[PDB]
């Protein structure tokens, strides 16, 4: 396991002299990582199998076009707040604010214009790169100048992603990555083959609007019980589920703590997670349709590939009794995502 180098080069140009996006190769003897500028999107993940056959895996595009059309939010940062916000709208300090309503009725990663979208400023580190960007006051209907800070470094097979933000006034935060993962490989068709295991005792079952009810359920006796590894499909049809799309609870501190492992014991890749953030929000591509144009060729059909988006728990700024997701003048946000690949 060595520390990466790290590659820069014109990836592709945004249309309105939007500007220029480039991409970064972060390559160690174990993992090679692309990263580009624009949200901070993570490209391709070239991970080895048993034979040390690498193979990326993560689903993507080739290209930036392929980013702006109408995409479901591949391998981005998301913000300024992750997932649900009941009725788009929260009160901080009193007064109340109104957000847009990007899925009725309610509002989802960050707005029409959330972090995923928008030009991050980089610069390259010795083992990584990272990004800086400033969402100003009123920016989605946000409170506070929000300066954000998204490193991403590279030790061998581990990749990690920091968050860091200071907020010029009271405002929520929830920052993570919505990657897409098929250890079988990015063309792969699903996800069934793969094994999964999620540290949580409890989880958010949600409502029709697919926003946490507010109670935090046990996970014994049902289907979200992944305490201990599990396969997908038999899983999922032995609880006769659709996939997932819910906020794991885990039991943290804001110390590393262990946040999942998945394995694909075909080509034998494991992916283990570790992070400081209180919930993971573990989502198997369900929406994904089939008519997307991947990379190589690949079309992305339900299923093909899941997500695991450390986060705060959703709508936390609406329940009270969920982990405070305020961000004050003076204090400063700070979160951490290992991203550990291994052969098992």
């Amino acid at each position: 396991g060595h520390m990466a180098s790290v590659t820069r080069a014109v990836f592709g140009e945004l249309p309105s002299g939007g500007g220029t996006v480039e991409k970064f190769q972060l390559q160690s003897d174990l993992l090679r990582v692309d990263i580009i500028s624009w949200g901070c999107t993570i490209t391709a993940l070239e991970v080895k199998d048993r034979q040390g056959r690498a193979s990326d895996v993560v689903l993507g595009f080739a290209e930036l076009e392929g980013y702006l059309q109408k995409q479901p939010y591949f391998g981005a940062v998301i913000g300024r707040v992750a997932n649900r916000i009941a009725k788009g709208t929260f009160k901080v300090d009193g007064k109340e604010y109104h957000l847009a309503i990007n899925k009725e009725p309610n509002s989802l990663h960050g707005g029409v214009r959330g972090f995923d979208k928008v030009l991050w400023t980089p610069r390259v580190l010795s083992n990584g790169v990272q990004f800086s960007r400033i969402s100003p006051d009123g920016e989605e209907g946000y409170p506070g100048e929000l300066k954000v800070w998204v490193t991403y470094t590279l030790d061998g097979g581990e990749l990690i992603v920091n968050y860091r933000a200071q907020a010029s006034q009271a405002t929520p935060v929830n920052l993570t990555n919505h990657s897409y993962f098929n250890l079988a490989g990015q063309a792969s068709p699903n996800i069934n083959d793969h094994e999964v295991t999620i540290e949580a005792d409890t989880y958010l079952p949600v409502d029709e609007t697919l926003i946490p009810t507010g109670e935090v359920a046990p996970v014994q006796g049902t289907a979200f019980d992944l305490r201990k590894p599990v396969e997908l499909g038999k899983h999922l049809q032995d609880f006769h589920l659709n996939g997932f799309d819910h906020n794991f609870c885990l039991k943290g501190s804001k110390e590393k703590h262990f946040c999942a492992r998945v394995h694909h014991a075909a080509s034998g890749r494991v992916l283990e997670v570790y992070t400081t953030q209180p919930g993971v929000q573990f989502y198997t591509g369900n929406f994904l349709d089939g008519t997307l144009k991947g990379k190589n060729g690949a079309v992305y059909p339900k299923h093909s590939g899941f997500c695991l988006e450390t986060q705060n728990w959703p709508d936390a700024v609406n329940q009270p009794r969920f982990p405070p997701v305020l961000l004050r003048p003076g204090e400063e946000y700070d979160h951490t995502t290992w991203f550990k690949f291994s052969v098992a």
